[PDB]
């Protein structure tokens, strides 16, 4: 299902990669995307899939483009174009300098200070979920930990009821890995109709939750509007429910297959942060992009005003030009080069929360359940989109080899 090749695109640059269903998905999603970095593929290519768009395949190009917001605007950051145009989240649908005052407020609510605020709840919940699973000797990790652990901490941070998780998660999934059951526009308006009354309630009677803080915050000297508060809160939801949730499954799938990597962390837990970095590199999972604000020649390639370009955050750290043996997980890498949390002005505002959830998960899981594996004969299926994911991760273990703390 290819869109007609636009007249300005040389055919030697054509490579029909489908970011929502890559040909090589069975081998793993990161492997499926890494075909873009084989010798037969140029640095910057055009796919006719999903409406037609560019893809930069090298970390150097991806970083350069994310840095140069003048040519590569965030106004339409999603593929396909209908999704990008509908996408109005704050601050991600804005360029500098407009982005600035909204970013400060985002950081107030999901940045470092809030991690330090919630540290104990994060630790408490991980221990609680894991201890509860430990004597079963089995679990479906996606639904049993990967989802409830980060999502409940986010609902806690946002003061929203856990009753709304299955609903919210669904709409959020629709914006990252669409079912086809609803357009991006449908999903957004569903999420907005959920948020709107809550925000109004909380502008009238301010709480201490993230939503109250955003909705009563200040930008450009004035009160934030109800619409703006909604557009920021919408993004916070997506980040809360469809990032770390997916990442945790990739990591745990890997660890289920590598006993030596597990023991490495169990014996020297001070290496856990560096290991988190490496896993974030190897199992990077995000791919959005930008839109050309004008005709622009970029590394020898003529880009036209209005062209969309996908700038896969996932690819930079997999680029062999940035990391030798990129598909190998190596906790001792002197430098873990990646752009897993993005690059430029829109660098992830929630990355400290994310790292915290990852590091707590690694430590607390391996403490109690050091020895586990994927269920016998189970086939693990990855899914691809703006944020990549795992359909299910059946794990098994002998409870005799586990340990309560
Ligand atoms: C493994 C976990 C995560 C990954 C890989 C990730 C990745 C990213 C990336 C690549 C961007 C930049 C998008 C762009 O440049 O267009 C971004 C932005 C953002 N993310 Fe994260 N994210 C994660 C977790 C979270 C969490 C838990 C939150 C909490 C709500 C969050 C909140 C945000 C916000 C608010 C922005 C916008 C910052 C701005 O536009 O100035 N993220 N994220
Ligand atoms: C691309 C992202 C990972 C980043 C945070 C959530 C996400 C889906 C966005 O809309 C911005
Ligand atoms: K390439
Ligand atoms: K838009």
């Amino acid at each position: 299902n290819l869109a007609p090749l636009p007249p300005h695109v040389p055919e030697h640059l054509v490579f029909d990669f489908d970011m929502y269903n890559p040909s090589n998905l069975s081998a793993g999603v990161q492997e499926a995307w890494a075909v873009l970095q084989e010798s037969n593929v140029p640095d910057l290519v055009w796919t006719r899939c999903n409406g037609g768009h560019w893809i930069a395949t090298r970390g150097q190009l991806i970083r350069e483009a994310y840095e140069d917001y003048r040519h590569f605007s965030s106004e339409c950051p999603f593929i396909p174009r209908e999704a990008g145009e509908a996408y109005d989240f704050i601050p991600t649908s804005m360029d500098p300098p407009e982005q600035r005052q909204f970013r400060a407020l985002a950081n107030q609510v999901v940045g470092m200070p809030v991690v330090d605020k919630l540290e104990n709840r994060i630790q408490e919940l991980a221990c609680s979920l894991i201890e509860s699973l430990r004597p079963q000797g089995q679990c479906n990790f996606t639904e049993d930990y990967a989802e409830p652990f980060p999502i409940r901490i986010f609902m806690l941070l946002a003061g929203l009821p856990e009753e709304d998780i299955p609903h919210l998660g669904y709409l959020t999934n629709q914006m990252t890995r669409p079912d086809g059951s609803m357009t991006f526009a449908e999903a957004k308006e569903a999420l907005y109709d959920y948020l709107i009354p809550i925000i109004e309630q909380r502008r009238q009677k301010p709480g201490t939750d993230a939503i109250s803080i955003v909705a009563n915050g200040q930008v450009n000297g004035r009160p934030i509007t109800s619409d703006e508060a909604k557009r920021m809160c919408g993004l916070l939801l997506v980040g809360g429910l469809d990032t770390v949730v997916n990442f945790l499954s990739f990591s745990m799938e890997f660890l289920a297959k590598s006993p030596e990597h597990r023991q490495e962390l169990i014996e020297r837990p001070e290496r856990i942060p560096a290991a988190c970095e490496e896993l974030l590199r190897r199992f990077s999972l995000v791919a959005d992009g930008r839109i050309l604000t004008s005709d622009y020649e970029f590394h020898g390639v003529q880009l036209k005003k209005g062209d969309q370009i996908l700038l896969p955050q996932m690819l930079s750290g997999l680029d062999e030009r940035e990391n030798a043996a990129p598909m190998h997980v190596d906790f001792s890498r002197q430098k873990v080069s990646h752009t897993t949390f993005g690059h430029g002005s829109h660098l992830c505002a929630g990355q400290h929360l994310a790292r915290r959830e990852i590091i707590v998960t690694l430590k607390e899981w391996l403490t109690r359940i050091p020895d586990f594996s994927i269920a016998p004969g189970a086939q693990i299926q990855h899914k691809s989109g703006i944020v990549s994911g795992v359909q299910a991760l059946p794990l098994v273990w002998d409870p005799a080899t586990t340990k309560a703390v």
